[PDB]
């Protein structure tokens, strides 16, 4: 039980799919009974993605331990069963923060603190932390080799390879092998120049993963094998694919996992990818099609809703339904009205912060509730569902969240400390990561989850106001799930409706292609049943 | 006045179209009344392409002065009217041969001969020799920047830029800006890394020519401008095109020629590209279509017949005929028979050396003659036409070339020194470049060329045997052209045929898209007339 | 068994003593009973040093086979007993000449000839030719790593290391570790940057030879070991020394030969360096001192007479005489007179071509003969001795060489084809390498060499004119040695003189510190005897 490390780097361009490649390889190794994990080294200065805007860098992924991480850890958890934590993602900012803190504590004993060895040492320590207790650790190095931003990471993993040795370390380098119409051939020259940059900083690649818009032929792979001084079997073709679920099979068919198990002297049975083959089959053979509207305030970058989009796809797989995801700007509902929500088989309102576009989401929730269109609200999607029902059924004029209208008469959503009734009377911070939720008997979610308790992940400040809840309950709304000593509302259901569910937690973070998710499976099923009625 | 130099380099990949880009820019500058020339610096060790196989290198192009050169000089002569010579193309091989000859002789006076300064000095001397006496000299550096083979060339042109100054030198660097489906954007990172390699060898690019399979948008051009420290108008998009004739217009529309004229302080009128607009109009508006079979022994690389393929296209422009060029392996005629010559409106047998596939070409010549299918034979194409007629009409059994069957009874083709009749009685080396040919009255070619004398370019050793010619003439074959004191046969015609012409010279080398060529215009017209008769 | 290769490279500066280091290591390995050889790869374009001036390049060394080579092959033959040939030295010029000859001929079968693989293949072929049939082959790469001139050599030896493997190849890299008064320490940063340049071209050094003006301490060697990823015992201190004969001992004391034998799995006994210890003892314990004047025309670079200077030192070892070598410009004898030849215990006139300074050498030869000062003339030194005697004893007015005065009345020195007497009557090119010489009975050289025949090496065109010889013999000059069928004069002696010898051959090329040389031993002894008589 010596821990093995696969260092995953990228050359020529950034957008090679280093994360998907790492996750896909990890999936093959896990299917051989190996204990595998993945970690992402990000050369950005942000202490963590917590601050990074959804519009700029896509969704903030939440691990069970409540870490705010890169969306790549979503890819990792959708490919392997090993649970991600704070240890599986860190930035240059984190490393510099670590070292600056160690200096304050006096750990360096008045020594001059240097990129080598002190920054490189801090990097190695965090890689070992995240890696130890596993058979194989895949370490994705963000950036493009030759850029200055990743030089400390590359020096750190170079040192690790010398210490640990070539028996228990491999360098897997992704490269672009682009097609030129002029020559009717894919070109290895960019790979030649990228590998030279790698050699210049003291790294010899063991494995070349050749990215192209088509198969990289044996002739070109043999050319790369010779100039890199690696076996031809260590040069892998990874063409553009219509589904990332195919990549594990494509890598296995070229025997990449065999090469890795040989290099690390790992005796394990053949990879059983039957579950991945099933996912590919399901995706390729939908029985019917549905159009589901995702009404949010960050649609300008789809990666803002990465896990929600994948969760809707996984809902399709389990129902053998093709899901047409129509990304709708909630602000367009405010200006152009409810006419742009026509021709939808179901409506999803995802998570978000700030008031911009929220009134459009409240209108969207009302439209879905009144017209019996299947509805799933996530976090902000539950708030607007509660606000809708408060205003338009419970007759709480201008009911809102204190996040949006602090001095509103009916703050149906607010921080626990702000909880007040309509008369301003009172009783007597961000919730992050996994928490147990108690499901109410005879609720739809109790039926779908088939358990009295569930574990789902939070990323929110503002709660359902329990002081104004009973008046909304009396108006017909049903509490389907609660959590903690304060009995905070986790799930609500509108019962006089074919399928209307809204939750505080982020169910998209526990959805996988192989296992699906009870809420998303139920939601897409309801969408198909609605579509058949129309 | 002062001679200006544009050094044309390429990064990321070899196959950027550096020659086409240089030729297209030269076309714009010529259309502004400037005296422009182009030269090609090839990093190969071959003293010249004379030895290099067509299937390895593409066609050997022949200049008027009889130099054997890169096919790029064909691009140059098809875009500008400045005539190419030996001075417009040289290899590393030529430079080392020059320096070794100077050294072993004693020109260096017992000095140590070094890459710097002696190899770089030899390079600069040949660039000056080709350039001086022109307003603008475009110098294409073969290879990809970063490779070791072009480092001496790049050091040479770096020194020239220092000596001459930034007032009369520009660095124009072609780069690949490839599209990634993953990012949905073209990627500048390869340009970033390529420019870094240029800077490391002391070259700052003035102009970036951005190659891609689509337009490089203003936002990406703005990024390249900033990281290269060049004006935005010095960053040019050159997307993949269906027609190279459009490239002059594409570059002019982005003001590339304006920027160059400003940098070199050239006061000249706006480029009138009406001649190129006309070529584009002709090409886009064909009246009819033909299929012309090109039957040869080098079809595995189409660039083996680069100038012939372009000459057929030019023949189409002048007739408003779309030419579908079907490359047919002459060895397939030997094995599968004349079956594979079905559905052709005309047949062209191009040049070649060695006996492999020649019997297939003789069979092809016979097929075209007997079935009244328009035929054009070039060099070897004339040999197989003469052999066909000698064997199958003049009843000269197994008539051949001494190149193929040295001891044959009827050497109808042979070296002048080998000339013998069928009884072995006799009379009492490579022809290269332009030579006057005298056309015979009442010949098809005398009408087509509409002149008593023409100038065409040779690349051949083996002549028509004048000792056996009179017997072939008596059998009905006509001599249509002669040259020199030995009265060597240059053109033959089969009169009892709609269009049957074969020439010793290479007419494809004097064909241009603007001027066309009388022989190819006549050939494609005959192909159109045959197609209509069917 | 399997041939082992040690690739010897240099970084930071050129003048590291790569040749001396290679030769000194080879000496240790030979003293362990191994069959060892050395070869020099020069990045100069000169086909060979035959053209290169002595004042530019240093002496042209001549091997037994008559190859004109780098003076480093003199270092090699003075450290190991393995005889050098044409195979032990080649230039970039030779490689390009080889490849151009192969190309223009037709060995590459119409292929494109490229730096990689064709130039690198030609390099590897010549390394194999020189190396195969030896236990250990030391391959010295001329130039400084990072320079463009040696990139093909470094790529060639990189490929060899991959092909042969790390079991039978080592990279030994010389580096400068310079002392800074400011820091009071030697600096490893230049070694760091040099090794980075090696890594960028795909070479990992196995051994670091650290050059400095003092010992590189264990702490600095430990730093170099870590950043190069080599054992501490693979990092060697080679400080500046007063005697190159000490370097074998210095390297052995640090176990360099032990590390090499271990890496190559050579089981051989410990190096016995007693022969080198004896040379060091002799050198350190002289009994008397002499001043020997070397009067020539290339003294502006002492390396012009490298082997002659070493041969005089070896003459000192055998006699326990400390030799003070005073380099005197022969042109200063022409201007200032024989004043500048005062206080000399002996006079040596070495080889040379052209008339500049020759009259000064004739005056020098006369001075030594008339004043009974021991004289040794080598090649030109023999010519000026013959001319001196012809003019001033045999009364042949203005006697000269045809090289200097072609139409002179008494051409006592001339080409065999030019041989004429004073009346213009006649009888009815460069001699290179080892030739047998027959020594005459009762001659000084017959006693010194203690054999009737000797083998010495030539580099000359102009011979003693046998037509005018008998008259010079009658005047008292003695012929002491002859060669060949033409009975060419090899050695002359002035008998009425304590020690006056002059030879056509270059005896300095067969002198070694261990074996000495009979002629130089006799010369230095005569110098000592003259000094005592004063
Ligand atoms: N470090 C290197 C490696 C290769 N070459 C040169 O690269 C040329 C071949 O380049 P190219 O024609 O672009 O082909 P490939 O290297 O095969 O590249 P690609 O796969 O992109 O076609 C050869 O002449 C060789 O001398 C070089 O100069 N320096
Ligand atoms: N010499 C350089 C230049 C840039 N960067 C880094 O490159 C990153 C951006 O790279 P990428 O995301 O690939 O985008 P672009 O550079 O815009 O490249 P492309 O046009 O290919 O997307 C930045 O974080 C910057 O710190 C670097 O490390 N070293
Ligand atoms: N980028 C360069 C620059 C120079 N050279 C080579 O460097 C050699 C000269 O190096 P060297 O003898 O060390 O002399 P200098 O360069 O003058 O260095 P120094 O001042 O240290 O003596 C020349 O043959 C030249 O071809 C090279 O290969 N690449």
């Amino acid at each position: 039980m010596t821990t093995n490390y696969i260092f995953v780097t990228g050359g020529v361009v950034s957008s090679l799919g280093k994360g998907i490649a790492a996750a896909s390889l990890a999936a093959i190794l896990e299917a051989r009974g190996l204990n595998v994990t993945i970690m992402k080294l990000d050369p950005y200065i942000n202490v963590d993605p917590g601050t990074m805007s959804p519009i700029q860098h896509g969704e903030v992924f939440v691990t069970e331990d409540g870490a705010e991480t890169d969306l790549d850890l979503g890819h990792y958890e959708r490919f392997i069963r090993t649970k991600m934590s704070r240890r599986n993602n860190f930035t240059t900012g984190r490393i510099y923060s670590d070292v600056l803190r160690k200096e304050r504590r006096g750990d360096y004993l008045g020594a001059t603190v240097q990129v080598i060895p002190h920054i490189t040492n801090a990097i190695k320590e965090r890689v070992l932390e995240g890696g130890e207790g596993h058979d194989v650790v895949l370490v994705e190095i963000g950036g493009t080799v030759g850029d200055i931003e990743s030089l400390p990471f590359l020096e750190a993993i170079r040192q690790m390879a010398v210490e640990i040795g070539r028996e228990h370390t491999l360098f897997m380098h992704l490269t672009l092998v682009p097609y030129m119409a002029a020559s009717g051939e894919v070109k290895t020259k960019p790979t030649q120049h990228s590998v030279k940059e790698l050699l210049s900083i003291g790294i010899q690649p063991d494995i070349l993963i050749c990215r192209s818009d088509r198969a990289v032929p044996a002739n070109e792979r043999a050319k790369i094998a010779l100039f890199c001084n690696v076996p031809e079997k260590a040069v892998i073709s990874l063409k553009d694919v219509d589904s990332i679920y195919k990549i594990p099979g494509l890598l296995k068919s070229q025997g990449l996992d065999d090469y890795i198990c040989k290099r690390f002297s790992l005796n394990c049975p053949e990879a059983n990818l039957s579950e991945w083959e099933q996912v590919i089959f399901e995706e390729a053979n939908p029985v019917s099609e549905v159009t589901i509207g995702m009404v949010g305030k960050y649609i300008e970058l789809p990666d803002a809703y990465k896990s929600v989009i994948e969760a809707l796809k996984h809902g399709g797989l389990k129902n053998r339904v093709s899901v047409n995801i129509k990304l709708i700007d909630s602000q367009d509902v405010e200006t152009r009205g409810v006419e742009i929500l026509k021709g939808l088989d179901a409506i999803l309102v995802p998570g978000g912060f700030g008031y911009r576009g929220v009134e459009g989401m409240i209108t969207t929730a009302r439209f879905a509730r009144e017209n019996n269109i299947p509805y799933l609200g996530i976090c902000l999607g539950m708030q607007v569902a509660l606000i809708d029902y408060a205003r338009h059924v419970a007759n709480m004029e201008n009911a809102n969240s204190t996040e949006f209208v602090p001095d509103c008469k009916y703050p149906v959503v607010a921080l626990i400390t702000e909880w007040r009734d309509e008369n301003g009377n009172v009783e007597v911070t961000m919730r992050l990561g996994a928490q147990q939720c108690q499901l109410v008997d005879d609720s739809l979610v109790r039926q779908l989850y088939n358990a009295p308790t569930i574990v789902e992940r939070h990323r929110h400040r503002y709660e359902v106001n329990n002081m104004l809840l009973k008046q909304i309950e009396d108006a017909g709304l049903r509490v389907a799930g609660r959590s903690g000593d304060d009995q905070l509302v986790e799930i609500i259901e509108v019962p006089n409706h074919p399928w209307f569910v809204a939750c505080q937690f982020h169910p998209e973070f526990t959805s996988t292609p192989r296992d699906g998710h009870p809420l998303f499976a139920g939601f897409v099923k309801a969408a198909s049943e609605f579509q058949k009625r129309q």
